[PDB]
Protein backbone atom coordinates (compact mmCIF):
# COMPACT_ATOMS: atom_id res chain seq x y z
CA UNK A 1 0.00 0.00 0.00
CA UNK A 2 3.13 2.15 0.30
CA UNK A 3 4.91 1.46 -2.98
CA UNK A 4 4.09 5.11 -3.77
CA UNK A 5 3.08 7.85 -1.32
CA UNK A 6 -0.07 8.44 -3.40
CA UNK A 7 -1.23 4.84 -3.26
CA UNK A 8 -3.05 4.70 0.12
CA UNK A 9 -5.06 7.77 -0.91
CA UNK A 10 -5.79 6.05 -4.21
CA UNK A 11 -6.75 2.74 -2.66
CA UNK A 12 -8.90 4.42 -0.02
CA UNK A 13 -10.82 6.49 -2.59
CA UNK A 14 -10.97 3.60 -5.07
CA UNK A 15 -12.44 1.05 -2.64
CA UNK A 16 -14.88 3.55 -1.22
CA UNK A 17 -16.04 4.02 -4.82
CA UNK A 18 -16.32 0.27 -5.40
CA UNK A 19 -18.27 -0.10 -2.14
CA UNK A 20 -20.36 2.85 -3.36
CA UNK A 21 -21.21 0.99 -6.54
CA UNK A 22 -22.03 -2.07 -4.46
CA UNK A 23 -24.46 0.16 -2.53
CA UNK A 24 -26.13 1.25 -5.79
CA UNK A 25 -26.68 -2.42 -6.68
CA UNK A 26 -28.34 -3.08 -3.31
CA UNK A 27 -30.69 -0.10 -3.73
CA UNK A 28 -31.69 -1.33 -7.21
CA UNK A 29 -32.82 -4.67 -5.80
CA UNK A 30 -34.98 -2.94 -3.22
CA UNK A 31 -36.77 -0.74 -5.76
CA UNK A 32 -37.49 -3.85 -7.84
CA UNK A 33 -39.21 -5.48 -4.86
CA UNK A 34 -41.13 -2.42 -3.69
CA UNK A 35 -42.48 -1.45 -7.11
CA UNK A 36 -42.71 -5.15 -8.10
CA UNK A 37 -40.88 -4.61 -11.39
CA UNK A 38 -38.84 -7.62 -12.48
CA UNK A 39 -36.78 -8.06 -15.60
CA UNK A 40 -37.15 -11.83 -15.76
CA UNK A 41 -40.31 -13.96 -15.77
CA UNK A 42 -38.75 -16.49 -13.37
CA UNK A 43 -38.36 -13.53 -11.00
CA UNK A 44 -41.85 -12.09 -11.59
CA UNK A 45 -43.59 -15.48 -11.22
CA UNK A 46 -41.86 -15.88 -7.90
CA UNK A 47 -43.11 -12.50 -6.60
CA UNK A 48 -46.75 -12.50 -7.64
CA UNK A 49 -47.20 -13.34 -11.28
CA UNK A 50 -46.09 -12.61 -14.81
CA UNK A 51 -47.63 -9.15 -14.79
CA UNK A 52 -44.72 -8.13 -12.56
CA UNK A 53 -42.31 -8.83 -15.39
CA UNK A 54 -42.34 -5.17 -16.30
CA UNK A 55 -40.21 -2.04 -16.47
CA UNK A 56 -40.54 0.75 -13.89
CA UNK A 57 -39.32 4.38 -14.20
CA UNK A 58 -37.53 4.24 -10.83
CA UNK A 59 -35.69 0.98 -11.54
CA UNK A 60 -34.68 2.41 -14.91
CA UNK A 61 -33.15 5.40 -13.07
CA UNK A 62 -31.14 3.12 -10.76
CA UNK A 63 -29.76 1.27 -13.79
CA UNK A 64 -28.70 4.58 -15.39
CA UNK A 65 -26.78 5.60 -12.25
CA UNK A 66 -24.92 2.25 -12.05
CA UNK A 67 -24.09 2.45 -15.77
CA UNK A 68 -22.64 5.95 -15.47
CA UNK A 69 -20.45 4.73 -12.57
CA UNK A 70 -19.11 1.96 -14.80
CA UNK A 71 -18.30 4.57 -17.44
CA UNK A 72 -16.28 6.69 -14.98
CA UNK A 73 -15.10 4.80 -11.88
CA UNK A 74 -13.67 1.87 -13.79
CA UNK A 75 -11.36 4.15 -15.85
CA UNK A 76 -10.41 6.01 -12.67
CA UNK A 77 -9.46 2.65 -11.15
CA UNK A 78 -6.96 2.15 -13.96
CA UNK A 79 -5.91 5.82 -14.31
CA UNK A 80 -5.52 6.60 -10.62
CA UNK A 81 -3.60 3.40 -9.98
CA UNK A 82 -1.11 4.14 -12.77
CA UNK A 83 -1.03 7.84 -11.84
CA UNK A 84 -0.23 6.82 -8.25
CA UNK A 85 3.05 5.41 -9.61
CA UNK A 86 3.96 8.39 -11.76
CA UNK A 87 4.99 9.86 -8.44
CA UNK A 88 2.60 12.80 -8.43
CA UNK A 89 2.98 15.35 -5.76
CA UNK A 90 1.15 13.29 -3.11
CA UNK A 91 -0.88 16.39 -2.25
CA UNK A 92 -1.93 16.93 -5.85
CA UNK A 93 -2.45 13.19 -6.08
CA UNK A 94 -4.94 12.84 -3.30
CA UNK A 95 -6.47 16.10 -4.46
CA UNK A 96 -7.12 14.32 -7.76
CA UNK A 97 -8.41 11.26 -5.98
CA UNK A 98 -10.47 13.24 -3.47
CA UNK A 99 -12.01 15.47 -6.10
CA UNK A 100 -13.00 12.34 -7.98
CA UNK A 101 -14.33 10.57 -4.89
CA UNK A 102 -16.33 13.56 -3.68
CA UNK A 103 -17.64 14.33 -7.18
CA UNK A 104 -18.74 10.78 -7.91
CA UNK A 105 -20.41 10.34 -4.53
CA UNK A 106 -22.24 13.60 -5.21
CA UNK A 107 -23.19 12.37 -8.72
CA UNK A 108 -25.02 9.33 -7.36
CA UNK A 109 -26.85 11.49 -4.81
CA UNK A 110 -28.05 13.83 -7.57
CA UNK A 111 -29.18 11.04 -9.90
CA UNK A 112 -31.14 8.88 -7.49
CA UNK A 113 -32.45 11.91 -5.61
CA UNK A 114 -34.00 13.29 -8.84
CA UNK A 115 -32.27 16.59 -8.22
CA UNK A 116 -33.05 19.44 -10.59
CA UNK A 117 -30.81 20.02 -13.59
CA UNK A 118 -27.91 20.81 -13.79
CA UNK A 119 -26.75 19.37 -10.45
CA UNK A 120 -26.04 15.85 -11.71
CA UNK A 121 -24.27 17.15 -14.80
CA UNK A 122 -22.03 19.54 -12.83
CA UNK A 123 -20.87 16.73 -10.50
CA UNK A 124 -20.02 14.55 -13.50
CA UNK A 125 -17.81 17.30 -14.96
CA UNK A 126 -15.93 17.95 -11.68
CA UNK A 127 -15.09 14.25 -11.28
CA UNK A 128 -13.82 14.01 -14.85
CA UNK A 129 -11.28 16.81 -14.31
CA UNK A 130 -8.83 14.73 -12.22
CA UNK A 131 -9.32 11.79 -14.59
CA UNK A 132 -8.52 13.94 -17.60
CA UNK A 133 -5.57 15.38 -15.70
CA UNK A 134 -4.44 11.85 -14.88
CA UNK A 135 -4.85 10.49 -18.42
CA UNK A 136 -2.84 13.30 -20.02
CA UNK A 137 -0.07 12.84 -17.46
CA UNK A 138 0.08 9.08 -18.05
CA UNK A 139 0.04 9.59 -21.81
CA UNK A 140 3.10 11.86 -21.95
CA UNK A 141 4.82 9.73 -19.38
CA UNK A 142 4.32 6.53 -21.41
CA UNK A 143 4.77 8.21 -24.82
CA UNK A 144 8.19 9.52 -23.91
CA UNK A 145 9.30 6.00 -22.88
CA UNK A 146 8.53 4.39 -26.24
CA UNK B 1 2.95 -14.10 -11.16
CA UNK B 2 4.71 -14.83 -7.86
CA UNK B 3 5.06 -11.36 -6.35
CA UNK B 4 2.55 -12.63 -3.76
CA UNK B 5 1.62 -16.25 -3.00
CA UNK B 6 -2.05 -15.36 -3.65
CA UNK B 7 -1.42 -13.93 -7.11
CA UNK B 8 -1.42 -17.08 -9.31
CA UNK B 9 -4.75 -18.09 -7.75
CA UNK B 10 -6.01 -14.58 -8.43
CA UNK B 11 -4.75 -14.46 -11.99
CA UNK B 12 -6.08 -17.93 -12.75
CA UNK B 13 -9.57 -17.13 -11.42
CA UNK B 14 -9.53 -13.63 -12.93
CA UNK B 15 -8.63 -14.72 -16.47
CA UNK B 16 -11.05 -17.61 -16.38
CA UNK B 17 -13.69 -15.00 -15.53
CA UNK B 18 -12.60 -12.72 -18.37
CA UNK B 19 -12.65 -15.68 -20.78
CA UNK B 20 -16.08 -16.49 -19.30
CA UNK B 21 -17.32 -13.03 -20.19
CA UNK B 22 -15.84 -13.45 -23.66
CA UNK B 23 -17.92 -16.65 -23.92
CA UNK B 24 -21.08 -14.72 -22.98
CA UNK B 25 -20.38 -12.28 -25.83
CA UNK B 26 -20.03 -15.13 -28.32
CA UNK B 27 -23.34 -16.67 -27.22
CA UNK B 28 -25.10 -13.30 -27.62
CA UNK B 29 -24.03 -13.08 -31.26
CA UNK B 30 -25.41 -16.53 -31.96
CA UNK B 31 -28.83 -15.78 -30.46
CA UNK B 32 -28.99 -12.63 -32.59
CA UNK B 33 -28.45 -14.68 -35.75
CA UNK B 34 -30.78 -17.55 -34.85
CA UNK B 35 -33.71 -15.36 -33.77
CA UNK B 36 -32.77 -12.75 -36.43
CA UNK B 37 -32.89 -9.87 -33.95
CA UNK B 38 -30.46 -7.08 -34.77
CA UNK B 39 -29.91 -3.82 -32.97
CA UNK B 40 -28.72 -1.91 -36.01
CA UNK B 41 -30.38 -1.45 -39.40
CA UNK B 42 -27.06 -1.96 -41.23
CA UNK B 43 -26.98 -5.36 -39.49
CA UNK B 44 -30.65 -6.22 -40.16
CA UNK B 45 -30.49 -5.19 -43.84
CA UNK B 46 -27.53 -7.50 -44.23
CA UNK B 47 -29.41 -10.50 -42.76
CA UNK B 48 -32.78 -10.30 -44.46
CA UNK B 49 -34.32 -6.88 -44.20
CA UNK B 50 -35.20 -4.03 -41.91
CA UNK B 51 -37.88 -6.02 -40.12
CA UNK B 52 -35.02 -7.87 -38.42
CA UNK B 53 -33.97 -4.67 -36.71
CA UNK B 54 -35.90 -5.69 -33.64
CA UNK B 55 -35.55 -6.68 -30.00
CA UNK B 56 -35.90 -10.31 -28.86
CA UNK B 57 -36.56 -11.59 -25.30
CA UNK B 58 -33.64 -14.05 -25.47
CA UNK B 59 -31.10 -11.50 -26.72
CA UNK B 60 -32.29 -9.15 -23.99
CA UNK B 61 -31.53 -11.89 -21.42
CA UNK B 62 -27.99 -12.36 -22.78
CA UNK B 63 -27.38 -8.61 -22.47
CA UNK B 64 -28.57 -8.67 -18.83
CA UNK B 65 -26.13 -11.48 -17.96
CA UNK B 66 -23.15 -9.66 -19.56
CA UNK B 67 -24.11 -6.43 -17.76
CA UNK B 68 -24.28 -8.13 -14.36
CA UNK B 69 -20.79 -9.59 -15.00
CA UNK B 70 -19.48 -6.08 -15.65
CA UNK B 71 -21.03 -4.96 -12.37
CA UNK B 72 -19.25 -7.71 -10.40
CA UNK B 73 -16.21 -9.20 -12.17
CA UNK B 74 -14.64 -5.86 -13.00
CA UNK B 75 -14.59 -4.80 -9.31
CA UNK B 76 -13.26 -8.23 -8.37
CA UNK B 77 -10.46 -7.70 -10.88
CA UNK B 78 -9.41 -4.59 -8.99
CA UNK B 79 -10.23 -5.89 -5.47
CA UNK B 80 -8.70 -9.35 -5.83
CA UNK B 81 -5.55 -7.96 -7.41
CA UNK B 82 -5.02 -5.48 -4.56
CA UNK B 83 -6.10 -8.07 -1.97
CA UNK B 84 -3.53 -10.47 -3.45
CA UNK B 85 -0.86 -8.00 -2.27
CA UNK B 86 -2.27 -7.46 1.21
CA UNK B 87 -0.66 -10.81 1.86
CA UNK B 88 -3.81 -12.72 2.77
CA UNK B 89 -3.44 -16.17 4.08
CA UNK B 90 -2.96 -17.76 0.65
CA UNK B 91 -5.53 -20.39 1.61
CA UNK B 92 -8.10 -17.79 2.58
CA UNK B 93 -7.07 -15.86 -0.50
CA UNK B 94 -7.76 -18.52 -3.04
CA UNK B 95 -10.84 -19.42 -1.03
CA UNK B 96 -12.01 -15.87 -1.71
CA UNK B 97 -11.03 -16.12 -5.34
CA UNK B 98 -12.46 -19.62 -5.78
CA UNK B 99 -15.74 -18.76 -4.09
CA UNK B 100 -16.02 -15.82 -6.45
CA UNK B 101 -15.07 -17.83 -9.53
CA UNK B 102 -17.42 -20.70 -8.74
CA UNK B 103 -20.26 -18.35 -7.78
CA UNK B 104 -19.97 -16.19 -10.88
CA UNK B 105 -19.73 -19.17 -13.23
CA UNK B 106 -22.84 -20.53 -11.53
CA UNK B 107 -24.57 -17.13 -11.89
CA UNK B 108 -24.21 -17.14 -15.68
CA UNK B 109 -25.51 -20.71 -15.86
CA UNK B 110 -28.62 -19.74 -13.86
CA UNK B 111 -29.35 -16.60 -15.89
CA UNK B 112 -29.02 -17.97 -19.40
CA UNK B 113 -30.55 -21.29 -18.41
CA UNK B 114 -33.73 -19.52 -17.20
CA UNK B 115 -33.45 -21.33 -13.90
CA UNK B 116 -36.25 -20.85 -11.40
CA UNK B 117 -35.94 -18.17 -8.75
CA UNK B 118 -34.01 -17.84 -6.46
CA UNK B 119 -31.08 -19.76 -7.97
CA UNK B 120 -29.57 -16.83 -9.88
CA UNK B 121 -29.98 -14.49 -6.91
CA UNK B 122 -28.34 -16.93 -4.45
CA UNK B 123 -25.26 -17.30 -6.69
CA UNK B 124 -24.92 -13.52 -6.94
CA UNK B 125 -24.89 -13.22 -3.14
CA UNK B 126 -22.27 -15.97 -2.62
CA UNK B 127 -19.88 -14.33 -5.11
CA UNK B 128 -20.26 -10.95 -3.45
CA UNK B 129 -19.14 -12.30 -0.06
CA UNK B 130 -15.42 -12.59 -0.94
CA UNK B 131 -15.59 -9.23 -2.72
CA UNK B 132 -17.10 -7.57 0.33
CA UNK B 133 -14.52 -9.34 2.48
CA UNK B 134 -11.80 -8.08 0.14
CA UNK B 135 -13.05 -4.48 0.00
CA UNK B 136 -13.26 -4.12 3.78
CA UNK B 137 -9.76 -5.56 4.16
CA UNK B 138 -8.32 -3.18 1.56
CA UNK B 139 -10.15 -0.23 3.12
CA UNK B 140 -8.68 -0.65 6.62
CA UNK B 141 -5.32 -1.47 5.13
CA UNK B 142 -5.25 1.73 3.04
CA UNK B 143 -7.01 3.89 5.66
CA UNK B 144 -4.42 3.12 8.29
CA UNK B 145 -1.63 4.18 5.89
CA UNK B 146 -2.98 7.68 5.29
CA UNK C 1 6.53 2.86 -16.78
CA UNK C 2 9.63 0.74 -17.39
CA UNK C 3 9.10 -2.18 -15.01
CA UNK C 4 8.68 -4.23 -18.21
CA UNK C 5 9.76 -3.28 -21.75
CA UNK C 6 6.16 -3.86 -22.91
CA UNK C 7 4.62 -1.50 -20.37
CA UNK C 8 5.02 1.92 -22.09
CA UNK C 9 3.40 0.46 -25.22
CA UNK C 10 0.63 -0.92 -23.01
CA UNK C 11 0.11 2.29 -21.09
CA UNK C 12 0.16 4.38 -24.25
CA UNK C 13 -2.43 2.20 -26.01
CA UNK C 14 -4.49 1.78 -22.83
CA UNK C 15 -4.79 5.50 -22.04
CA UNK C 16 -5.50 6.38 -25.64
CA UNK C 17 -8.36 3.87 -25.38
CA UNK C 18 -9.62 5.38 -22.13
CA UNK C 19 -9.44 8.87 -23.66
CA UNK C 20 -11.25 7.37 -26.66
CA UNK C 21 -14.06 6.19 -24.43
CA UNK C 22 -14.14 9.63 -22.82
CA UNK C 23 -14.60 11.03 -26.35
CA UNK C 24 -17.56 8.69 -26.94
CA UNK C 25 -19.20 10.04 -23.77
CA UNK C 26 -18.78 13.63 -24.98
CA UNK C 27 -20.35 12.82 -28.36
CA UNK C 28 -23.34 11.18 -26.63
CA UNK C 29 -24.09 14.37 -24.71
CA UNK C 30 -24.06 16.40 -27.91
CA UNK C 31 -26.51 14.11 -29.72
CA UNK C 32 -28.84 14.35 -26.71
CA UNK C 33 -28.87 18.14 -26.99
CA UNK C 34 -29.18 18.34 -30.77
CA UNK C 35 -32.01 15.80 -31.08
CA UNK C 36 -33.45 16.96 -27.71
CA UNK C 37 -33.71 13.42 -26.36
CA UNK C 38 -33.25 13.21 -22.60
CA UNK C 39 -33.41 10.18 -20.37
CA UNK C 40 -34.51 12.05 -17.27
CA UNK C 41 -37.47 14.40 -16.78
CA UNK C 42 -35.34 16.83 -14.73
CA UNK C 43 -33.14 17.03 -17.84
CA UNK C 44 -36.02 17.33 -20.34
CA UNK C 45 -37.85 20.00 -18.29
CA UNK C 46 -34.67 22.02 -18.28
CA UNK C 47 -34.32 21.88 -22.10
CA UNK C 48 -37.84 22.59 -23.29
CA UNK C 49 -40.40 20.41 -21.62
CA UNK C 50 -41.34 16.89 -20.65
CA UNK C 51 -41.92 15.84 -24.25
CA UNK C 52 -38.13 15.84 -24.60
CA UNK C 53 -37.90 13.01 -22.10
CA UNK C 54 -37.74 10.53 -24.93
CA UNK C 55 -35.53 7.98 -26.65
CA UNK C 56 -33.82 8.73 -29.99
CA UNK C 57 -32.33 6.20 -32.47
CA UNK C 58 -29.02 8.11 -32.66
CA UNK C 59 -28.55 8.40 -28.90
CA UNK C 60 -29.35 4.70 -28.62
CA UNK C 61 -26.52 4.00 -31.11
CA UNK C 62 -24.04 6.06 -29.06
CA UNK C 63 -24.97 4.07 -25.95
CA UNK C 64 -24.38 0.77 -27.81
CA UNK C 65 -20.88 1.88 -28.87
CA UNK C 66 -19.91 2.90 -25.31
CA UNK C 67 -21.28 -0.39 -23.94
CA UNK C 68 -19.28 -2.49 -26.41
CA UNK C 69 -16.12 -0.57 -25.38
CA UNK C 70 -16.80 -1.48 -21.75
CA UNK C 71 -17.14 -5.12 -22.80
CA UNK C 72 -13.73 -5.11 -24.54
CA UNK C 73 -11.40 -2.30 -23.42
CA UNK C 74 -11.87 -2.93 -19.72
CA UNK C 75 -10.73 -6.59 -20.04
CA UNK C 76 -7.83 -5.45 -22.23
CA UNK C 77 -6.85 -3.04 -19.46
CA UNK C 78 -6.50 -5.98 -17.09
CA UNK C 79 -5.15 -8.49 -19.66
CA UNK C 80 -2.63 -6.21 -21.34
CA UNK C 81 -1.32 -4.95 -18.01
CA UNK C 82 -0.73 -8.48 -16.72
CA UNK C 83 0.55 -9.62 -20.13
CA UNK C 84 3.01 -6.70 -20.06
CA UNK C 85 4.64 -8.42 -17.05
CA UNK C 86 4.72 -11.91 -18.53
CA UNK C 87 7.69 -10.51 -20.40
CA UNK C 88 6.33 -10.95 -23.91
CA UNK C 89 8.61 -10.31 -26.76
CA UNK C 90 8.23 -6.51 -26.62
CA UNK C 91 7.65 -6.53 -30.38
CA UNK C 92 4.90 -9.11 -30.13
CA UNK C 93 3.63 -7.24 -27.10
CA UNK C 94 3.12 -3.90 -28.72
CA UNK C 95 1.85 -5.76 -31.77
CA UNK C 96 -0.86 -7.14 -29.49
CA UNK C 97 -1.48 -3.74 -27.98
CA UNK C 98 -1.37 -1.92 -31.33
CA UNK C 99 -3.66 -4.40 -33.04
CA UNK C 100 -6.10 -3.89 -30.19
CA UNK C 101 -5.78 -0.10 -30.22
CA UNK C 102 -6.16 0.19 -33.99
CA UNK C 103 -9.02 -2.32 -34.08
CA UNK C 104 -10.99 -0.68 -31.29
CA UNK C 105 -10.53 2.82 -32.69
CA UNK C 106 -11.77 1.46 -36.01
CA UNK C 107 -14.73 -0.23 -34.25
CA UNK C 108 -16.02 3.07 -32.86
CA UNK C 109 -15.66 4.73 -36.27
CA UNK C 110 -17.74 1.96 -37.89
CA UNK C 111 -20.48 2.01 -35.25
CA UNK C 112 -21.12 5.73 -35.00
CA UNK C 113 -20.56 6.23 -38.72
CA UNK C 114 -23.35 3.73 -39.53
CA UNK C 115 -20.99 1.86 -41.80
CA UNK C 116 -22.40 -1.03 -43.80
CA UNK C 117 -22.16 -4.54 -42.41
CA UNK C 118 -19.78 -6.28 -41.80
CA UNK C 119 -17.25 -3.51 -41.15
CA UNK C 120 -18.05 -3.03 -37.46
CA UNK C 121 -18.11 -6.78 -36.84
CA UNK C 122 -14.74 -7.37 -38.57
CA UNK C 123 -13.04 -4.70 -36.42
CA UNK C 124 -14.44 -6.28 -33.26
CA UNK C 125 -12.95 -9.66 -34.21
CA UNK C 126 -9.48 -8.25 -35.02
CA UNK C 127 -9.27 -6.49 -31.64
CA UNK C 128 -10.29 -9.63 -29.78
CA UNK C 129 -7.41 -11.64 -31.26
CA UNK C 130 -4.65 -10.04 -29.13
CA UNK C 131 -6.93 -10.21 -26.09
CA UNK C 132 -7.57 -13.90 -26.63
CA UNK C 133 -3.85 -14.38 -27.22
CA UNK C 134 -3.15 -12.49 -24.00
CA UNK C 135 -5.71 -14.37 -21.89
CA UNK C 136 -4.45 -17.81 -22.93
CA UNK C 137 -0.87 -16.77 -22.20
CA UNK C 138 -1.79 -15.44 -18.74
CA UNK C 139 -3.84 -18.56 -18.00
CA UNK C 140 -1.02 -21.06 -18.61
CA UNK C 141 1.41 -18.76 -16.89
CA UNK C 142 -0.73 -18.53 -13.73
CA UNK C 143 -1.96 -22.15 -13.90
CA UNK C 144 1.56 -23.52 -13.87
CA UNK C 145 2.36 -21.48 -10.73
CA UNK C 146 -0.43 -22.93 -8.62
N1 LIG D 1 -23.82 8.17 -21.17
C1 LIG D 1 -23.94 9.56 -20.79
C2 LIG D 1 -22.85 10.37 -21.48
C3 LIG D 1 -22.75 11.78 -20.90
C4 LIG D 1 -22.73 11.76 -19.36
O1 LIG D 1 -22.07 10.96 -18.76
N2 LIG D 1 -23.53 12.73 -18.65
C5 LIG D 1 -23.54 12.76 -17.21
C6 LIG D 1 -23.78 14.22 -16.82
S1 LIG D 1 -25.23 14.78 -17.74
C7 LIG D 1 -24.65 15.68 -19.22
C8 LIG D 1 -24.71 12.01 -16.66
O2 LIG D 1 -25.02 12.20 -15.55
N3 LIG D 1 -25.45 11.08 -17.48
C9 LIG D 1 -26.60 10.41 -16.90
C10 LIG D 1 -26.71 8.98 -17.41
O3 LIG D 1 -25.75 8.46 -18.01
O4 LIG D 1 -27.75 8.31 -17.22
C11 LIG D 1 -25.34 10.05 -21.15
O5 LIG D 1 -26.09 9.28 -21.80
O6 LIG D 1 -25.77 11.18 -20.81
N1 LIG E 1 -28.54 -4.59 -11.52
C1 LIG E 1 -29.06 -5.62 -10.64
C2 LIG E 1 -28.81 -5.22 -9.18
C3 LIG E 1 -29.07 -6.39 -8.24
C4 LIG E 1 -28.40 -7.68 -8.73
O1 LIG E 1 -27.28 -7.68 -9.16
N2 LIG E 1 -29.15 -8.92 -8.67
C5 LIG E 1 -28.57 -10.16 -9.09
C6 LIG E 1 -29.20 -11.25 -8.24
S1 LIG E 1 -31.00 -11.01 -8.33
C7 LIG E 1 -31.52 -10.09 -6.85
C8 LIG E 1 -28.97 -10.47 -10.50
O2 LIG E 1 -28.84 -11.57 -10.88
N3 LIG E 1 -29.53 -9.46 -11.37
C9 LIG E 1 -29.93 -9.85 -12.71
C10 LIG E 1 -29.64 -8.73 -13.71
O3 LIG E 1 -28.90 -7.79 -13.37
O4 LIG E 1 -30.12 -8.76 -14.86
C11 LIG E 1 -30.55 -5.81 -10.94
O5 LIG E 1 -31.10 -5.03 -11.74
O6 LIG E 1 -31.22 -6.74 -10.41
N1 LIG F 1 -23.00 -7.44 -26.99
C1 LIG F 1 -22.62 -7.78 -28.35
C2 LIG F 1 -21.97 -9.17 -28.36
C3 LIG F 1 -21.30 -9.45 -29.71
C4 LIG F 1 -20.43 -8.27 -30.16
O1 LIG F 1 -19.71 -7.69 -29.40
N2 LIG F 1 -20.50 -7.86 -31.55
C5 LIG F 1 -19.69 -6.78 -32.04
C6 LIG F 1 -19.39 -7.09 -33.50
S1 LIG F 1 -20.97 -7.47 -34.29
C7 LIG F 1 -21.16 -9.28 -34.35
C8 LIG F 1 -20.47 -5.50 -32.06
O2 LIG F 1 -20.07 -4.62 -32.71
N3 LIG F 1 -21.71 -5.37 -31.32
C9 LIG F 1 -22.43 -4.11 -31.41
C10 LIG F 1 -23.08 -3.75 -30.08
O3 LIG F 1 -22.73 -4.37 -29.05
O4 LIG F 1 -23.94 -2.85 -30.01
C11 LIG F 1 -23.86 -7.72 -29.23
O5 LIG F 1 -24.98 -7.52 -28.69
O6 LIG F 1 -23.80 -7.83 -30.48
C1 LIG G 1 -24.56 5.65 -2.48
C2 LIG G 1 -25.25 6.99 -2.76
C3 LIG G 1 -26.53 7.19 -1.95
C4 LIG G 1 -27.77 7.55 -2.78
C5 LIG G 1 -29.09 7.46 -1.99
C6 LIG G 1 -30.25 8.35 -2.52
C7 LIG G 1 -30.09 9.83 -2.19
C8 LIG G 1 -31.40 10.65 -2.17
C9 LIG G 1 -32.56 9.99 -1.41
C10 LIG G 1 -33.79 9.69 -2.27
C11 LIG G 1 -35.05 10.46 -1.88
C12 LIG G 1 -36.12 10.40 -2.96
C13 LIG G 1 -35.85 9.34 -4.11
O1 LIG G 1 -35.92 9.79 -5.28
C1 LIG H 1 -20.26 -19.40 -19.79
C2 LIG H 1 -21.49 -19.95 -19.06
C3 LIG H 1 -22.27 -20.98 -19.87
C4 LIG H 1 -23.77 -20.68 -20.02
C5 LIG H 1 -24.47 -21.56 -21.08
C6 LIG H 1 -25.99 -21.76 -20.89
C7 LIG H 1 -26.35 -22.74 -19.76
C8 LIG H 1 -27.74 -23.41 -19.88
C9 LIG H 1 -28.08 -23.95 -21.27
C10 LIG H 1 -29.30 -23.30 -21.92
C11 LIG H 1 -30.48 -24.25 -22.16
C12 LIG H 1 -31.78 -23.50 -22.46
C13 LIG H 1 -31.59 -21.96 -22.76
O1 LIG H 1 -32.33 -21.19 -22.08
C1 LIG I 1 -13.62 8.41 -31.08
C2 LIG I 1 -14.08 7.83 -32.42
C3 LIG I 1 -14.62 8.88 -33.39
C4 LIG I 1 -16.01 8.58 -33.95
C5 LIG I 1 -16.66 9.78 -34.68
C6 LIG I 1 -17.72 9.43 -35.75
C7 LIG I 1 -17.13 8.88 -37.05
C8 LIG I 1 -18.02 9.05 -38.30
C9 LIG I 1 -18.66 10.44 -38.47
C10 LIG I 1 -20.19 10.44 -38.45
C11 LIG I 1 -20.84 10.88 -39.76
C12 LIG I 1 -22.32 10.53 -39.81
C13 LIG I 1 -22.95 10.06 -38.43
O1 LIG I 1 -23.57 8.97 -38.47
Amino acid sequence: VMSSPALPAFLLCSTLLVIKMYVVAIITGQVRLRKKAFANPEDALRHGGPQYCRSDPDVERCLRAHRNDMETIYPFLFLGFVYSFLGPNPFVAWMHFLVFLVGRVAHTVAYLGKLRAPIRSVTYTLAQLPCASMALQILWEAARHL
